[PDB]
């Protein structure tokens, strides 16, 4: 069973309400259902998904005829008019660990229904384009469910004589299925509020553990900023009195947007600075916002099918891009976002699963939660905002609510919205959604006469859906360095500027930039204005001046990027040849001249610090020997650490001073945190017995979390015994704080000690660990699987590991087990002998019974 894009055809059925019972007893609930079914397509049969236990069917009030066949219930005999069905089904939360549906967590009741976990509830038309108006009236025992929470308004409630209490809850705003969510429990509320511009309260409400509240304030603050910023960037209104989020400790991805009622993994909404550290704090500004972003871009807005998830995700993931990067720090957070995406979409897009921003087929839709719908999602969006601007992305956004408001709509939809109400046609632009894979774009330079003349081609390569492929719409944005790395000016579509961006749109084009009159380099891709591979021909000493001078964040920061991809290279020549190391002199100049430079952003000089990853460095790359890239990439951080040394002392020494002893979040002290522990990491690798000094002091500098995360990575390979201990007095500190003992088995999975898949077998079987909760999976086995030495072992005990490991989740949750099996990616560029035994190791998860249709899609498209 394949779903295809070609095939979509609307429902032959509406839903124009939808009326909920949920009666929770133990162990189970009983959800009655209530449909007001409109006809479309009149005398079809009605079909509804639905995976839950059946316990009878109405049709106008009369017991139903109809079929039950795998997860569908069909009715044959419709009415020919608006008519009602009536489902009654009986659900176990506390058997439910896939935590999609109705499930159970610390003792309370959660749901997860995006994408297809409403039919695991009741029986519907499961799919986004059908919305209706739920009421949904909830039914407990007073004392162990006190906190009854649904979407919308609470228009009634009232209590029984037996203990028992209800309440009701209206949401007038027709909504697809995937938004619906309830909570049943024991929680503690934090309130607050927040009016909106047309001067409306809004009431806020915060649902936690009663310990966890007082981690909750940083979370609301978010919310409260977010509410304010979509009105002011983008004039959007909240649209109801009541805004819910609740935290849930088991939780498969990290929040969930449901209309009025936010359910959010405890990782994207609790912190203090004693467990939490400075991106901690970051990710879940990031998440409260994305999630009420969402409430415009997604729910008001919705999507007509899943094939469309980046029109609700890309342009989402934008909104909380530009959030965060308005409250701080804004080139810094630009390239992390960079960073990130090369670190994680482009893998993907180079590999077996890559697929377009807009898929145009699945198995499982879970599988399509990915890095590229999301982030590369993000950057086909900003895309259009480097196009038009500001201005013009404000008039494409307003018109894309105008017509759309109220409906579930395409990709195509609002790429329309954007072409129409700037007057420009976007036709090309539609590839940005269609076409899978990294452009790749070769560039080159000439100053004849007094015109800079450069040339750039482009190419994209076939994926495994397509072969084909066009000429893509690329904005490039340029300028030019002189030999003193001052800006220069030039002519351009008759205007004089210091910066343009050309725009390519053909296989091969020459762009004119004229009025040159001294030697030029060229500074390209400014603000990676796209998503591609640039290839220009650069010297070393061009490096050097781009990093120098170059008024662009991100070009400065590529320009380092490459002199360390270079420098890994030359490692990996030596290494193979036997010979002795490279002395990498222009690198280590450069790298001189930033640690010294007092005029870097702290956060910023952090990144020109950071080395690419193993995976970044193998971009490109047949018959990969992971270990011979881990082994170059050490050599080249050894050097830099045992190199610089004095200096990664002294700028630790003054993060120290700067930071001020003001321990809390804030941006500016962050950067101080930030840069201190980049010195730490290099300091302990130079001197691995520095940590008995660092653990004599330990108490004196464990001011916060982000102190002791960034110490305890900075040791965490170190072999001493000392290692082991100081990682053991941190669990027995913060046994009781689970979003700690993530960081726990995180460190636990990602040490490149010689013991780590020893030690992260006894992990295992750790009192706070459980296989089941997906952050404790994700953590420890996930940290593991991305733990290049250890995973990649060439005895292949790294592969046998995760493989037992996916077979063991799959029973339970496919969802992590899919997410986790993703590690074999890498298998057909591997040289033969892990090849192999990747390959044995997948055959082994195939060959399963009842293997979940996640596991095996993704597991066909690396073999098959
Ligand atoms: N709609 C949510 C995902 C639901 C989902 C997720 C996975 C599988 N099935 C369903 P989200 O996109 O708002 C949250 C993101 C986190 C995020 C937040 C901000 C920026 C990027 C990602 C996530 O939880 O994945
Ligand atoms: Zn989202």
């Amino acid at each position: 069973t394949v779903h295809y894009l070609k095939d979509y055809q609307t429902p032959a059925y509406h839903i124009l309400k939808t009326d909920l019972h949920f009666d929770i007893n133990e162990p189970q609930t009983v959800v009655k259902s209530r449909l007001t079914v409109e006809p479309q397509r009149v005398g079809e049969p009605l079909v509804l998904d639905g995976s839950a236990k059946l316990l009878s069917v109405k049709i106008n009030g009369a017991a139903a005829d109809y079929v039950l066949e795998g997860e569908t219930l069909t009715i044959a005999g419709v009415p020919s008019e608006r008519f009602t069905v009536e489902v009654e089904t009986e659900i176990l939360p506390a058997e439910n660990k896939s935590l999609m549906g109705l499930y159970a967590s610390g003792g309370n009741l959660f749901t997860q229904c995006e994408p297809e976990g409403f039919r695991k509830i009741t029986f519907y038309i499961d799919r986004p384009d059908v919305m209706s108006k739920f009421t949904t009236t909830i039914v407990a025992d007073k004392k162990r469910y006190p906190v009854l929470l649904s979407n919308g308004n609470k228009i009634d409630g009232g209590e029984f004589s037996d203990g028992r209490h209800w309440v009701k809850w209206e949401d007038p705003f027709s909504k697809p299925s995937y938004l619906f969510a309830l909570v049943a429990g024991d929680l503690a509320v934090t309130e607050d509020y927040f009016t909106t511009m047309s001067g409306r309260n809004v009431k806020i409400e915060f649902y936690t553990t009663e310990a966890d509240k007082p981690k909750v304030g940083f979370a609301v603050e978010s919310l409260k900023n977010a509410m304010k910023w979509d009105e002011t960037r983008f004039g959007l209104e909240y649209d109801l009195d009541i805004f819910m989020v609740v935290a849930v400790g088991d939780f498969n991805m990290g929040a969930m947007e449901n209309k009025g009622l936010n359910i959010f993994n405890t990782k994207f909404v609790l912190a203090d600075s004693r467990t939490a550290t400075d991106t901690d704090f970051e990710g879940i500004e990031s998440v409260v916002g994305h999630e009420y972003f969402h409430n415009w871009t997604g729910n008001r807005v919705t999507c007509r099918d899943w094939f469309q998830l980046s029109l609700k995700e890309g342009l989402t993931v934008f909104r909380d891009q530009e959030f965060s990067g308005d409250r701080a720090s804004r080139a810094v957070r630009r390239i992390e976002n960079i960073r990130l995406l090369r670190q994680h979409q482009f893998p993907e897009d180079a590999g077996p699963t890559a697929h377009p921003v807009r898929p145009a087929s699945y198995e499982e839709m879970n599988n399509f939660y990915t890095m590229t719908v999301y982030e590369k999602g993000a950057e086909v969006v900003r895309m259009y905002h480097t196009l038009l601007g500001e201005e013009g992305f404000q008039k494409g956004m307003k018109l894309y609510f105008q017509r759309h408001d109220g409906q579930a709509v395409t990709c195509d939809d609002f790429r329309a919205a954007m072409a129409d109400a700037n007057g420009i046609n976007l036709d090309q632009f539609a590839l940005w959604y269609s076409q899978a894979g990294t452009p790749v774009l070769e560039a080159e330079g000439r100053l004849k006469n007094n015109i800079f003349e450069l040339t750039v081609k482009q190419t994209v390569p076939p994926t495994p859906d397509m072969t084909d492929k066009q000429p893509m719409m690329i904005p490039v944005k340029v300028g030019l360095l002189n030999r003193n790395g001052e800006a220069v000016a030039f002519d351009y579509q008759g205007k004089r500027a210091t910066e343009a961006v050309l725009l390519l749109t053909e296989a091969e084009q020459t762009f004119l930039l004229e009025g040159v009159t001294e030697a030029v380099v060229p500074s390209l891709l400014r603000g990676f204005s796209a998503p591609v591979h640039l290839n220009y021909p650069y010297s070393d000493d061009d490096l050097l001046l781009l990093l120098a001078h170059d008024s662009d964040a991100f070009t400065r920061w590529e320009a380092a990027q490459t002199l360390y991809r270079r420098a890994v290279a030359a490692n990996l020549a030596t290494l193979s040849d036997g010979v002795e190391l490279p002395k990498h002199e222009k690198l280590l100049a450069a790298v001189e001249k930033v640690i010294s430079d007092d005029l870097l952003d702290n956060a910023f000089k952090a990144l020109l610090l950071g080395v690419p990853s193993e995976a970044e460095l193998w971009d490109g790359a047949e018959n990969i020997d992971p270990l011979r890239y881990h082994q170059a990439r050490e050599a080249l951080l050894d050097t830099l650490a045992v190199h610089f040394l004095p200096k990664w002392h002294e700028l630790n020494r003054q993060a120290a001073k700067q930071e001020n002893q003001s321990y809390e979040y804030s941006p500016e002290a962050a950067g101080w945190r930030t840069l201190r522990n980049v010195c730490r990491a290099f300091v302990l690798r130079a001197d691995p017995a520095h940590i008995e000094t660092v653990a004599e002091k330990y108490g004196e500098m464990a001011q916060n979390m982000t102190h002791e995360w960034g110490i305890l990575s900075a040791v965490n390979g170190n072999e001493s015994d000392t290692r082991n201990r100081l990682l053991a007095q941190f669990a027995d500190k913060f046994s009781d704080d689970a979003l700690v003992m993530d960081k726990y088995f995180a460190l636990v999975g990602s040490s490149r000690r010689s013991d780590t898949l020893q030690q992260v077998r006894t992990a295992l079987q750790h009192p706070k660990f459980s296989l089941e909760n997906p952050n404790k999976a994700r953590s420890l086995i996930g940290s593991f699987s991305r733990n290049v030495p250890h995973f990649h072992a060439e005895d292949g005990s790294g592969y046998r590991f995760i493989a037992d490991k996916v077979i063991e989740i799959d029973r339970f949750n496919p969802q992590v087990a899919a997410r986790l099996v993703q590690a074999f990616n890498l298998c057909n560029k591997l040289e033969p002998h892990r090849k192999n035994l990747v390959k044995q190791a997948l055959q082994r998860i195939r060959a399963q019974e009842g293997l979940s249709k996640d596991v095996g899609e993704i597991v066909g498209k690396i073999l098959d």
